[PDB]
């Protein structure tokens, strides 16, 4: 039996596949950094990329937890190329303040619906992207110089 | 009170941990500070915050549980180290101990059939994967 709305389980199934559209991304910007000669930068993004991943199996195993099915989705294409460091970070920054919205999003909803165990599922990841959005942020004030 | 009595002390103690953990990175950004590197202290800083809320976290979940939290006593950091270097090795070796800690009263949940702490728990273990990895990270950009 489900003891999530359907709408709460559809709202954390979308979720799950922009984490997964996350992962592919940060791995785009990899394939990137890794063809201008930046290694390290590049190297950050894989294991952002990994980590999105398990963000995405987190949302997974709470769906079936209660009581849901996933069902996973077709993952756009991403960009392949910016125009530089910058442009590069500042697409993610914007990618993850979307991100941000988005869980905020499912976290309005869920109390509509007084979900108490959704809404303590979903106060951790707006602890780890406000930490994400600001990690981000600090990399493009250091780039300024 | 609805967690054994062991399961209380040993959150009651990982509570006292992050609390001497936020003022170990405070420390360093004094150390940061006072040598010029003002942007290694403000990370120092950001990261003593944020230990402070993962104490917070163990209070929280310890009341709400049934239990009460004792504060102890805080040792008084180191507040000098030989270099940079030296001061993100302590960082390291010291996420070490905190991930060794939080690993320790996992194994005890699990023991104990306690599946609502060893859920609350794998939060931190996967924080503590991610932030050992972001002071190895450091060191390896600074052996350049
Ligand atoms: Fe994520
Ligand atoms: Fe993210
Ligand atoms: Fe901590
Ligand atoms: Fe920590
Ligand atoms: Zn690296
Ligand atoms: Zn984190
Ligand atoms: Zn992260
Ligand atoms: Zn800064
Ligand atoms: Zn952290």
């Amino acid at each position: 039996m489900m003891v999530i709305s359907e709408k709460v389980r559809k709202a954390l199934n979308d979720q799950l596949n922009r984490e997964i559209y996350s992962s592919y991304l940060y791995l785009s910007m990899a394939t990137y950094f890794d063809a201008e000669g930046f290694k390290e930068f590049a190297h950050w993004m894989k294991k952002q990329a990994q980590e999105e991943l398990t963000h995405a199996m987190k949302f997974y195993e709470y769906i079936y937890e209660r009581g849901g099915r996933v069902e996973l989705e077709a993952i756009e294409k991403p960009p392949s190329n910016w125009n530089g460091i910058k442009d590069a970070f500042e697409a993610a920054l914007k990618h993850e303040e979307f991100v941000t919205q988005s869980i905020y999003n499912i976290l309005e909803l869920a109390s509509e619906e007084k979900d108490h165990a959704t809404v303590s599922f979903l106060k951790w990841f707006v602890d780890e992207q406000v930490e994400e959005e600001d990690q981000v942020r600090e990399i493009l004030d250091l780039l300024e110089k």
